């Protein structure tokens, strides 16, 4: 009746690395994305840092003709997709490719295309706004260009909850195969939207951090934070139904066990100030999972930076699970991956509970008075990690937990 | 274990409407809702038509200052969920608000406000982007929204597979409460992108239809077919468990019993020639509703108007339900709705089915020599429809199909 859902393997481009293997050296050892923004001149702006991938590997599977087929919200979902079929000794040729689907989340999509387009239409007529514009920049078209390249003739949408979208689609993936509609799903989000109207939109509304320092400016759950630094790229995870991965013989990575999304309804931009949706969110995941909150051996923190969000989520951790639960935020190494947060995060999370490590709160050094959760800073810190969650927690309300138990 | 899932009201802003009861006659006398453009100046565009709401019911309840927080994509599903909510004599107060949720589809979001504020980012500098730009904009904040207007703090979120957003939304909600996760679901699509920016984009896709005569612009399945139309507006139903709606007394209206999603993993800009993918769509959603082809009553086609689609729809819908059952596109009233289509085009459906009435396809004068599907034109045709389906297929290869049973 019922599937368990295992993960078999995953693929990641981002601000701290564009492998597995380079991705969970920086979370041990501690090696921050962040620093001085190059993609766009940011002289008239406030805002001078944020978390770029600064060494895309696009010579691994694109020619010189994919720069202009594709934006890059498409090129980083691609590689993140390749890179976990690579992982997860997937063979696409043998799979019921009815059964097999693509969620790919995203928070704003082709957003640089937009720009370039808009202001081009404006400068030389309608003539001249190139063909493929709609296709390249469509929040959709990333789950659509993932399913092309790999056969997938099943599932295949995209998912926008904001800062929640890959938490949610990771969710929908793992409803869809434990209930039988699905075997295999490749699954995540992708971000790319460090670009001169993004950064300038999220200024507008005080959200981003100005301070200079680059090893001072994502400082989640810290005294002086200040807003949130904008990251970008992709993570990308296979999940199985453990049936099918078993009979194919799959290394199995880590299970997904629970999923709890909830809507704060009270404010567009600004989180419950006690966090009141976030502690459904996390009882809906526990309680799908049928575990206790003592089981709940990690968090993988929201923690934007922003003042408002790690008030409200301490509150939450602290009334759900207690005061002992370790509590860790990567935005500190990754910067803020908008709808691409989750998927990067949920992988996070995953080489936590298998290498028995909490990474650690980077440039985070005095905690706020009021914050009664156990923020790991300083050093991550060694134990065994039976359980954990991910939380994420968008504008508009959206709230979403993922459970996650290690295999064993 | 498993509830039925039943539609107790619904809403809806469009070019041919604004009441369920505006709508329908509309459907019913042949009035169509295709016009020259006037939301901009368009001389300098090759398309001179669009589906307008040309009489938005803006004072019924908003204020000047909403302009302010909200983009029309939002305004026409904040709209369409009051009149829903209002059909559905559903008091928000008596809910359990933990198992109330919200689902609003969108293809483009807030692209106006995208557009307009990327220019002025341009003319005059960052200090003077606007504050509530990416509130307006982000295509999620519309269903965050929506879930403030009416304290629901269950599930929220976004689904984008462009043209079949709606259809997909309505789909997951369904699944949502037939699976036990939620009691209530206001569920639909909306979108507003009848622009400069977007008009351009689809024009230089080739994918408008550039007739003068509006009257003849929108006709699917005729031989003459040249690009589909743009519309705009939003549709939202609400759905209950039949458990819930029984004990409260709720007035039924429909009941949605199937759904069926697939990819063509074919071409990002063009469906499979064959319709290949949405043979299995509606193959998946009969499967569902545990009903065979001859039980199909009607079918509310995608029918764009496009010369691609129709060919494979055609084929498709031939090769799984005959050349008997009627079809249908009321695009050809109106336009295309984008990720609103599916939602309108539930209502379109069921309305048929209580009023024992196929509406047609308006315009079409002759159909393409291949295509062998029933075309219902000329006039609409009366006749029992205890079962129905409406299909959407979107660019990125996204099918979707939804199938409704008559309640009685
Ligand atoms: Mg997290
Ligand atoms: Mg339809």
């Amino acid at each position: 009746k019922l599937n368990r859902v295992v993960v078999t393997g995953y693929g990641v481009t981002s601000p701290i690395g564009n492998t597995p293997e380079e991705f969970w050296n920086s979370l041990a050892t501690g090696k921050i994305g962040i620093g001085g923004i190059t993609k766009f001149d940011h002289s008239d702006f406030d805002v001078h840092n944020a978390a770029e991938i600064q060494d895309f590997p696009f010579d691994k599977y694109f020619v010189k003709k994919d720069t202009n087929r594709f934006d890059n919200y498409s090129l980083y979902a691609l590689y993140a997709a390749q890179e976990a079929v690579n992982h997860a000794n997937l063979d696409v040729e043998a799979l019921n490719r009815d059964r097999f689907g693509v969620i790919v989340a995203s928070g704003i999509g082709g957003i640089k295309e937009i720009e370039d387009q808009v202001l081009r239409l404006h400068e030389k007529g309608p003539k001249r706004v190139k063909p493929m514009t709609l296709p390249k920049a469509l929040p959709n078209m990333a789950s659509g260009n993932v399913a092309m390249r790999f056969g997938a003739n099943g599932v295949c949408k995209s998912i926008n909850t904001a800062c929640s979208s890959s938490n949610d689609a990771i969710g929908d993936a793992f409803r869809s195969i434990k209930f039988g509609f699905q075997d295999v799903m490749l699954v995540g989000g992708t971000e790319a939207s460090i670009t001169p109207f993004a950064i300038a939109g999220f200024q507008a509304l005080t959200a981003l951090s100005t301070t200079e320092d680059p090893t001072r400016a994502s400082i989640p759950f810290d005294k002086d934070r200040n807003g949130f630094v904008m990251g970008e790229g992709s993570g990308m995870l296979v999940l199985e139904s453990l049936e099918h991965a078993e009979k194919r013989g799959a290394t199995i990575l880590a299970e997904v066990v629970g999923y709890g999304n909830t809507c704060d309804a009270y404010h567009m931009t600004s989180p419950h100030p006690e966090g009141q949706g976030a502690i459904k969110a996390i009882k809906l995941a526990l309680e799908e999972a049928e575990i206790s909150p003592e089981q709940v051996a990690y968090v993988n923190a929201h923690g934007t930076s922003t003042p408002a969000n790690e008030k409200g989520e301490s509150g939450a951790i602290v009334a759900v699970l207690g005061k002992e639960v370790p509590v860790s935020s990567t935005k500190s190494f990754t910067g803020h991956l908008l709808g691409a947060a989750g998927a990067v995060e949920a992988i996070v999370t995953i080489e936590a509970m298998r290498h028995n490590f909490v990474p650690m709160t980077a440039g985070t050094s005095e905690v706020s008075d009021y914050i009664e959760a156990n923020v790991v800073y300083g050093q991550g810190l060694e134990k065994e990690i039976p359980y954990a969650i991910s939380n994420t927690f968008g504008f508009g309300g959206h709230n979403a937990v993922l459970a996650f138990k290690r295999w064993e």
